[PDB]
């Protein structure tokens, strides 16, 4: 469920509606904490494939860099530690789809291996020289400026054209003010109703608080905050501390 | 299929028409997106051999440095990873054309390779004295400037002089506007054919918007473009952007 | 057992009283020496799984480069020196506790490891695919500013906000003066019971002396004048020296 | 064949005549796309071992460091990966000639190698013991200043002097211009020839153009334009491009 | 035995005779061959554990890498080379005392391993995951400067506070210079001893030459002078020679 | 055989007589393509082991840094591509003189090793630990001067001083000019005879022609342009080429 | 047979035949070509263990750099190429003398081992837990200023104090020109006596030249004039070249 109240947050929802509703490659970006990845999972739900898989990959968050494994997959004995076969992550989003969290940080090798799975809508595991039919929408997620990245060599051009016909940004939570509020009530719900508790409410005192302050880590920095006014417990006073707690 | 209508297009169209006849080498330059690759089809699908196989390979985006061992295939165990015998790409490219794209993303190395094959029209796949006859027409793209590019000494003099007989250069698309508004309708075209969707037209105003554009990624970009203002809807307007996306 | 007397650590002790009552993370902050070991264990024996297991990782101690494989634990086989399948840090704080000592020094690749399980609640061994269900309580210890670490690149900056959502700060010795005595007559209490010696007092003079010193060390500098004063004998005076009175 | 009408050419005809007579090492020299190779055929053609094998081995062109293997050749087991025994360009050049086309990019090792071969008439094979006589009159070409190489360290003064006892030296084809036309209309001849098509002529205006254009490309570059020329088709006119146009 | 005379040096054996009957950890400081090693042995002594073990370790003197394992011990087949399985040096240790000489050497991977040892009471060797408990007294030198050490990022500080509840340091021998007389004849009369001579006498203008000199290597170049003039012979009489001639 | 004209080069020789005599060790120095090689083996024919073997080395020649292998042998097993056992040229020169060609590109390590068998008489192959009993008259030559290079820190002193107890010194060519005309006459004889040709001679201005330039590279030089004469042909006229110059 | 004259040498040799007589270590130092080998042989000869072993061991001399295994000896399979048992210089030392030669191009890690031999009085083998009981008395050279090189921090403190209780010291053969007509001589007849021959005497003005000159490479320096004298056959005459010509 996604929290839009502010004008421009209406924007961005009325857009991503309409891409929603087709299968064009989704670009969806902005600054830290900023929702992307509630974006991706909305335009999924939104999309024809609602009801069929929705598989996530984070290639800024995968160690051991089996980004390229887990990708594509691989046979056992692909290389070292392939020890069993693993069908990689578009096999698994197969009629539904593919969630590629910061692509930017993907290498140029990968890159190119990504362009030919998006250009002939195929996948080969590592190891394996079959090819297996795709059909997968496809969503990605960017911290970084692609564009800049591709000036700066680190990112094919010919791949940014085809991941960003549509791109999607949220605006940095200071920019759309009016999603604070409704913002902050969710979380709190979200987590009373993670316990068994019931939510309790904010003091406009509290909310004014709130309001001032230009959220750097946006989103998932009122998250923090709001989780850390419940503990000291179940109200919202000045029990909302930012940067002198 | 390629859109010609800029009468500079045209011209070059008719410079290709001539080779194309030929079995001559044709390198085929032009910034990115611009058509090397659809002018390349298109000297095949015009030459003698139009029938006969067309394979490409893209050296520039050939992974885990492959490109040798796809170029001129391996024998099983050629390498560390060859689990099987694979033929090379000129040996699919018997009696028709090969496409060396952007060939100057080629080492050195393999340079001296490739000029061999061009040399005896004979090939032998990695791991194999086994001596293949070729009769391959071969065509090549590049995205840098090969003549300067030999004075930096990282592609060959002798290797260029054979690849550039017959250099075709598409202009930039800027550089050609008259070609804008009949690609935009075709891409907008093969888009919807392949969505299945009913294709619609793009407005006057619309269409000037796209001719007072630069267009930096030309005909890639173009297409980008399109079908961005597609999604926006049906019967394009004011659903064109380029820098000022909001 | 944790003393507390000045009113900067009664403010800290009730911050830490109500989210032990809580399974949120607790970060616990404050120079080298301050505390920050001891106030894990009292959230610990604070909170409701004060009967269940307290697992410490010291990440800053753990040598032989084996600080991933003590916390995932590992297979055997898992990496050339597992000869046996050996259970991770989590596994072991079933049902209780987990502390990550020093964890700003934890890699970036490990703590991308970390960060899936916080987010999972589930952890696998090194060489196993077998996903195990966590009911674990984590706390975790720095000394060094993890908000600037997130600016330097060297620490995930989805980890930080999901670690500090409950900052707790030992202030240094110096400046919760009050501190110093109580905490003086404890180090000196559990030296000497420990080694079945009687334990003494401390002079006034000698406690002026503590209280002008500002404790660069922290409370390890004080537990180490104490048992050097204890060394010097029984019933301290100035038998105090820090730098330089030796 | 070999086609020579300017005077300079015709004197160093007159000079190559004389060495092809004898079995002096001869080093040929001159820019790149000059003749050095059609030149070394010509004086192996000249030669009393005319009947002989003719060997060439360019020591720029070797790929995967095989430049050793190449020259000696070798045993199965001599080196990873000699599977097989291969005779070296020596042994397969007996009783004939053997061109050596750019030796200076022989190692400093390899030239060692090459020097004793030169001095004892024998070679043997990487891995093995045999030495093989030999009867074989050495070619060698040269892009670089060897004389300069010496100088630099890159290129041994003993060998030097062995291969240098007789250097002929193109002239670059822009200080020989009344070579020009005749290739140029051999060139043609060269092209139709291996095509059925009978050879068409060239407009005293196209040959104006080729003769006020400075060739930094030497008979390489103007067979460039030759070829072009008649792709643009049967009887050169305007046809002939060099640096504006294609 | 350690002899002691000038006020200096009594302070520093009444501070050592309140050390060893407690079973606390010294470290030994001071110039070089000033003593560090003979202190040791004499807190040992002592100590309640005199009749124990006393068993040394300096890691300024370890050949290869080792150390670790030397100090450890080992299993077969821990690492390449352990060929029969070996006891530590604390293993060795139990019941009595462990000299940690020089213990600046360690590397700080090493220095957690230490660390880990003196919280625990407990070692592994490696290859075992085995415990052993350790009833040892620890004492250390260094030449170094340890806090600055800690400063300069190179020794951990926990262990740092460990090591250095109680550091004794020697003066350089020209600090205490009432030392000298009794130590030039007290090394005269071990070396006579061991060599099983008379032993002499020195006479009082050598006892002055002795006296007026800065020992820059203390006791070790006294000795060093006295085993010298006893060659150039007995009771001795300015058959002393410093730095600087004969 | 050595040919001598010049009043510097007759002196050389006298020398060169001297110790040839003896069991000295030799040193011969002078620039690139004098004639140090042709002296050694002028040595060896005037000494009382003229009967026996001569074998060469040159440790500027050897390729694959196969120069220790070669000199003291290797027993098979001694390092990888050692599939048999090699007498070294220690051995072969059983009775007679070894020469050390351009010696100044010994590593020091070599020099150790080559130090202690000129010290103790005797030679092991690699992989062995059998001395084997050495009779052999030891000959060097280098381009280099090694006392620089002793100072350079690039060879031994001790080596250096057993190796130049005699040092004989070969003049530039353009420091004995009266050995240039019987050199080349010599030199083009030595071609002809070879190749089964009758011998030219030289014509008066070509004589004056090789004897107006410096020679840079000496005999070798010499032996080049005058191969190059007889390509432009029989009774060298002036079919003398020195430099770009570039006639016929 | 050493051969002194200079009073600066009688007075070395008179220190030399006090310390023979000892068994201290005994450090000889001075100018390449000075004679420290023909002095350690000499203290050998001089002392009590004369009847006894003389091993001498280059450490500046030892190719492969198989210094270490030289020293201590080794057994089979200690490292690879050691295809049998070795015994050390120390073990075939037993009851005489070593020479260690050239010590300061021993390395710190072979120092240390060192340092352990002299202080335990035994050595082992590399590859062995053994270890032999050693009797042997030490003598070694330096070409360098040890004292420098502990400074440099290429030489133990500690292993140069056990090492240098009684340095001996050569002067160049400059500072002690009385020795130049005697050595000159000796080498002389040890030439001709080598070759079964006559000793030809030298020319008073030969001998000029000879104390007339500074001898950069001392007695070995004069050693290669007197032989290459004598090639410009018997009677040294001003057949005497040094860098005149
Ligand atoms: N519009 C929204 N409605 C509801 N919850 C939201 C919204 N935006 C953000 N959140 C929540 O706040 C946090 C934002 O995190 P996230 O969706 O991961 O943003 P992000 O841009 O992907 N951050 P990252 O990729 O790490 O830079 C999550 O806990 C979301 O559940
Ligand atoms: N004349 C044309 N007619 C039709 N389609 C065209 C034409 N020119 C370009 N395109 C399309 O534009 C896109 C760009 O790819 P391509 O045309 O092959 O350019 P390119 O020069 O090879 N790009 P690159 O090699 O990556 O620098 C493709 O989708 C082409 O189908
Ligand atoms: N409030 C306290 N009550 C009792 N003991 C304390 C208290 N504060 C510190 N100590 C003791 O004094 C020492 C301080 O150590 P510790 O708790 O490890 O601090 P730390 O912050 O974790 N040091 P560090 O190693 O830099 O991470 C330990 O011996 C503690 O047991
Ligand atoms: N005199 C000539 N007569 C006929 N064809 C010639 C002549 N000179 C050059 N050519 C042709 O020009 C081209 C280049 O000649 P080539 O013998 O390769 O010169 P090159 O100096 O060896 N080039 P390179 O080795 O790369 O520096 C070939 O096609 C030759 O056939
Ligand atoms: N007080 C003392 N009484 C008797 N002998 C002493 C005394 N101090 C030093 N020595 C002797 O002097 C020498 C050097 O002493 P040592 O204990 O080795 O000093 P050190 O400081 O530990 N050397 P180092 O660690 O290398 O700087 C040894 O021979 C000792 O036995
Ligand atoms: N005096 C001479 N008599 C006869 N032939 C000579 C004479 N001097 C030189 N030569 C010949 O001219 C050439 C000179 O080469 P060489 O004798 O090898 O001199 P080198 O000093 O050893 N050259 P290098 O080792 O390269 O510095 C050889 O071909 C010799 O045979
Ligand atoms: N006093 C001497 N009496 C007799 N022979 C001497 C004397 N001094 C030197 N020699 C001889 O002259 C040479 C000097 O060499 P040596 O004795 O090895 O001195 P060295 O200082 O050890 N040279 P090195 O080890 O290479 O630095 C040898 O040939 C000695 O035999
Ligand atoms: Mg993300
Ligand atoms: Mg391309
Ligand atoms: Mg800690
Ligand atoms: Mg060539
Ligand atoms: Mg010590
Ligand atoms: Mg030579
Ligand atoms: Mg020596």
């Amino acid at each position: 469920h996604m929290v839009v109240a502010d004008t421009k947050s209406l924007k961005l929802l009325a857009l991503a509606d309409k891409v929603a509703k087709t299968d064009a490659n989704v670009m969806i970006l902005g600054p830290s904490g900023s929702g992307k990845e509630v974006m991706s999972r909305y335009i999924h739900n939104a999309s024809p494939r609602k009801e069929g898989p929705f598989i996530a990959i984070n290639c800024a968050a995968i160690p051991d860099n089996m980004l390229e494994a887990t990708l594509f997959g691989y046979e056992k004995g692909a290389f070292t530690g392939a020890v069993q076969a693993c069908p990689g992550k578009f096999e698994q989003a197969q009629g539904g789809t593919i969630l590629l969290d910061e692509i930017s940080e993907m290498d140029l090798n990968l890159q190119a291996k990504l362009l030919r799975v998006l250009q002939e809508r195929e996948v080969e595991r590592l190891g394996s020289r079959k090819s297996i039919k795709l059909d997968v929408r496809v969503l990605a997620t960017s911290n970084r400026d692609l564009k800049q990245y591709v000036q700066a060599g680190h990112f094919r051009e010919d791949l940014y054209y085809r991941l960003n016909v549509f791109p999607l940004t949220w605006p940095a939570l200071c920019e759309r003010k009016d999603d604070i509020e409704p913002l902050a009530n969710h979380l709190i719900e979200r987590h009373c109703k993670k316990l068994g508790l019931p939510v309790p409410s904010i003091a406009p005192n509290a909310i004014t608080k709130l309001l001032n302050y230009p959220w750097p880590g946006n989103v998932r920095e009122l998250d923090n905050v709001v989780q850390r006014a419940l503990i000291l417990s179940e109200n919202g006073h000045i029990q909302s501390e930012h940067i002198l707690l």
